[PDB]
């Protein structure tokens, strides 16, 4: 929409240590399709998107020094329509924090970690 | 799409001290217009979203303990149709990490923190 006016959130952009192994991660674990790679950044269809963190780190603060990028910090929360068929897929592969569960509020969810630690949350659709 | 197959990106959320602080924030002052407001979790229209940190970490890990919430490890990046505009209105009420400023790939943004210290970048719209 070119006539949006006002703000308007495109994306969040988790830093990573290496763009190759996130988005491996990403594609082939998770199932996003790529819209666009220019290397050090991925954008995803559906809005999520992936940087090397040292550059993005100097684009914005002109420095960069580190821990793992996941810091505890932020939840990425994704639904998929066949909750109980993405764990079957994806949960011997990635470190769970706990596996799919009905939560207080009535919907099955699992969340893990992403190779830099980042937090994801996969929940049946609402 | 109560037909889409497979995996959707629907959310960032990342974590605040002060629910209200943050919702103020972003709605008095980056413009956005709340969707829902569950009281310790707020969704934003165009798909950004925010939720009190401790009650997230318990509900994720069962556990929480801390330093601020920002911790240069995520860009959330915006756009606006006026860019200008939005730095007039915005840039007296925020810490700047930088003024708005052509980018190496020809876009004007700026970039500054959120009250917990999380980097948002508002650029002209692409």
């Amino acid at each position: 929409n070119l006539y949006f006016q006002g703000m308007r959130f495109v994306n969040p952009i988790p830093f990573v240590r290496d763009i190759n192994r996130s988005k491996s991660f990403y594609r082939d674990r998770l199932g996003l399709k790529i819209l666009e790679d220019f290397g050090s950044f991925v954008l995803f269809e559906t809005g999520f998107a992936i940087h090397e963190g040292r550059s993005l780190e100097e684009t914005i603060w002109r420095t960069s020094s580190q821990e793992a990028y996941g810091r505890r910090n932020m939840l990425l929360y994704f639904e998929h329509a066949d909750v109980d068929a993405a764990f079957q897929d994806i949960a011997p592969h990635v470190e769970l924090i706990h596996p799919l569960e009905r939560q207080a509020w009535g919907q099955r969810v699992f969340r893990f970690y992403d190779p830099d630690g980042h937090a994801i949350e996969v929940g049946e659709s609402l």
